[PDB]
């Protein structure tokens, strides 16, 4: 397969559903390269657990943790890392209120080259245990010979775009990694980077980040087809922000408008949103505690009940993961019969203005609160007009894209409700015999 899109291993499913999945111990294995140094970008860390995931022979190599914690949270993380003299920390600046360092990325420097891993899991045991999570694995990027002058750039501009994303941190520890990336050849990369960084972007910079970045790539590197109005948009996520009092405020006016872009020329497009129902959570492998990683508040939800008519259940028979609650986030553009897709995005970004950006100043400024990162698969980057959807995720041409959940998505029933994490559920017990009392 050219796509190098993986799911994490799920404890308790049959082996056929983990053959081809990756655990963190597999990613860090000496089989992937001889580690010299690594950077772990994430939101939440269990440092004791994380170090044990490295091979014992690599556990004293330098590790940089890139996080967004402040005040007592920052103090707690430093206390976690203090026992390990090889661990350094980088606090990403969050100068806009209510922002989050949400990006999940590994930079892995080897004796043999460099690897980039962009994924969706926190660095804690539970996120790699019984959840549906996504991973993109870069090729092994060889080093450019000293004295040789070449760009090492891919047709998707991934090298410059990754350096641009790291430059936005304005951090000395990340300038070191920028210099590492400069010395490697990333020309085999076939995905486009889509990042968010905090700020207020106008003019030339408006297309650099968030949903305007997605719009620009789809304008420049996708083509519109006849009946494009019939090709749905699918969004799939683990958290929902405050989107406004109706769909015209953001969801269907700028978010959907960016998502439905195809090609360069100047809506009835169906919008499917996939988010676990209460029943999905109750009957999951984890039970109700899976809802601790689905942070949708009652105070947010009751201001936007209009949104829930867009919601579809989590179902993933194709990958054996219907009971493995999703922490992956994905967005895609299927055909009207869901047999093909025009593009696929795996990202850290949930369905929120903080992650994707919201227009300000009479539409001239895109404001983003958070750090996010994902990779976009476009058929043009593989010499194709569209991707065929793989019928079974772990089954056997390799030019079919492995969509990890079932199509078409199934609408909530009349008795279904979205998972809301801070209200009680005491009518029926979960798979472990328990209720949910926040
Ligand atoms: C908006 N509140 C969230 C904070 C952190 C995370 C994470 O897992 O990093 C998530 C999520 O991805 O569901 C949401």
């Amino acid at each position: 397969n050219p796509f190098q899109f993986y799911l994490t291993r799920v404890s308790g499913v049959k082996p056929k559903y983990n053959s081809g999945a990756l655990h963190i111990k597999d990613i860090l294995s000496p089989l992937f390269g001889t580690l010299v140094s690594s950077a772990q970008f994430n939101y939440c860390f269990d440092v004791d657990w994380l170090v044990k995931q490295y091979p014992p022979e690599f556990r004293k190599k330098p590790i940089l943790l890139v996080h967004g914690d402040k005040r007592e949270a920052k103090a707690h993380l430093h206390a976690q890392a203090k026992p390990y003299e090889n661990i350094s920390l980088c606090q990403a600046k969050l100068d806009i209120a209510f922002g989050t360092h949400h990006t999940k990325m590994m930079l892995l420097l080897y004796e043999e080259g460099l690897r980039v891993v962009i994924h969706t899991s926190n660095l804690i045991h539970a996120d790699w245990h019984q959840k549906t999570q996504g991973i993109w694995l870069s090729p092994l990027y060889p080093r450019i010979a000293d004295g040789t002058h070449k760009s090492g750039e891919s047709p998707t501009h991934f090298k410059a775009d990754l350096i641009s994303y790291l430059m936005a941190y304005n951090a000395p520890s990340l300038k070191e990694w920028i210099d590492v990336i400069h010395k490697h050849d990333l020309s085999e990369t076939n995905v486009y980077l889509i990042g968010s960084t905090p700020g207020r972007f106008q003019g030339s910079q408006k297309d650099n980040w968030g949903h305007f970045r997605l719009k620009k790539l789809l304008k420049d590197h996708a083509s519109s087809m006849p009946n494009a109005e019939s090709w749905p948009v699918v969004g799939q996520f683990s958290s929902v922000g405050s989107l406004g009092a109706d769909e015209s405020k953001w969801l269907c006016s700028e978010f959907k408008e960016s998502m439905l872009t195809l090609g360069k020329e100047s809506s009835s497009v169906p919008l499917y949103l996939i988010y676990p129902s209460v029943e999905n959570v109750r009957t999951s492998l984890e039970g109700y505690p899976a809802g601790g990683s689905l942070p949708y508040s009652i105070q947010t939800a009751e201001k936007q009940n209009w949104l829930h008519s867009y919601f579809h259940k989590w179902s993933a028979e194709t990958s054996g993961r219907s009971n493995a609650m999703p922490h992956i986030k994905t967005y895609m553009r299927p055909s009207p019969d869901f047999s093909k897709i025009a593009w696929f995005l795996v990202t850290s970004a949930n369905l929120s203005k903080a992650a994707w950006g919201a227009l300000e100043k009479n539409g001239t400024q895109l404001m983003i609160r958070s750090y996010e990162l994902g990779v976009l698969f476009l058929p043009s980057a593989f010499g194709l007009d569209s991707f065929k959807v793989k019928q079974k995720f772990f089954a056997g041409p390799m030019a079919t894209f492995p969509v990890p959940y079932d199509l078409p998505p199934e609408l909530y029933g009349s008795k279904d409700r979205p998972w809301i994490w801070n209200i009680p559920y005491v009518k029926a017990p979960d798979t472990h015999g328990n209720m949910w009392v926040p």
